[PDB]
């Protein structure tokens, strides 16, 4: 399991938690020197338990599918919550089994369904460690609408940041002050599946993408990524979704 405590949190420890998070996802091959997540993992080995603690010491344990880094649900005190999606329901059969009760959330884990439940897109949701501390708290006490929001904060704080070095940086900049994600942050999140597929097709295409990826950069300008030499691939992305799952 991996852990992060906000009490005393700073860019340094958040860095370590996100480093641990990356270290817990299994791979057996690297593509252009970037861990390639497994196609599948059978059983309970498929789920990683993150222990998160809000500033007052309360905790939630989040379950993550180690082959894609999708959050499946979480345990808050003695209740468990899982998205309304097949993978989550399957996941429910291996984790938080001893929860006194299980709540299926009213919506699957997609950013689209989550934003509708929350009443706003992510573009308007402040993130940062403080925001992550509100999220831990919100989820300790079931509220479907507030959870939609807390969950968009949680996924980004933890999954996207593990997947992208740039996102981890955005959060470290937001250690004591939340702020809506830069649009390049939203682009990366949206292009992960695609970059992952393209980093892999390039393997036998001399490092060239079969299809380019359109991104938004630091300045807010639209750039096209067409080969492995880009900074997105050399520095930025830290994990790849196996094409067997794309
Ligand atoms: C691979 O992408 C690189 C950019 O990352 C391309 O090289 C650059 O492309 C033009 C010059 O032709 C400029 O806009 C960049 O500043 C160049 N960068 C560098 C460092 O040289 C390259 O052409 C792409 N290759 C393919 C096959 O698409
Ligand atoms: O936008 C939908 C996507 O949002 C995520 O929660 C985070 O990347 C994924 O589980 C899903 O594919």
């Amino acid at each position: 399991d991996v852990s992060f405590r906000l009490s005393g949190a700073d860019p340094s420890s958040y860095g370590m938690f996100i480093k641990d998070l990356r270290n817990a996802l299994p791979h057996t091959e690297k593509v252009y020197n970037i861990p390639l997540l497994l196609p599948s993992v059978s059983g309970a080995g498929r789920y990683l338990l993150m222990h998160l603690f809000n500033y007052d010491g309360n905790t939630i344990t989040v379950a993550v599918d180690v082959t894609n880094v999708y959050i499946m649900g979480y345990l808050a005190l003695t209740t468990s919550y899982f998205f309304n999606e097949p993978a989550a329901d399957l996941a429910s059969q291996y984790v938080f089994r001893s929860a006194r009760r299980k709540i299926t959330l009213p919506y699957s884990g997609n950013y689209e369904r989550l934003q509708i439940a929350a009443g706003k897109p992510r573009e308007k949701i402040p993130i940062g460690l403080p925001a992550l501390d509100t999220a831990i708290s919100t989820l300790l006490h079931y509220d479907s609408t507030a959870a939609a929001g807390a969950l968009l904060v949680l996924i980004q704080t933890t999954a996207e940041a593990a997947r992208f070095k740039y996102i981890e940086q955005q959060i470290q900049e937001r250690a004591y002050r939340d702020e809506v994600p830069s649009s390049a942050t939203i682009s990366l999140e949206n292009s992960w599946s695609g970059l992952s597929k393209q980093i892999q097709l390039a393997q036998g295409n001399n490092g060239v993408f079969r299809t380019p990826t359109v991104l938004v950069d630091s300045k807010g300008n639209r750039v096209q990524i067409t080969n492995v030499t880009s900074n997105v691939v050399t520095s930025n992305i830290q994990l790849l979704l196996n094409t067997k799952n794309i």
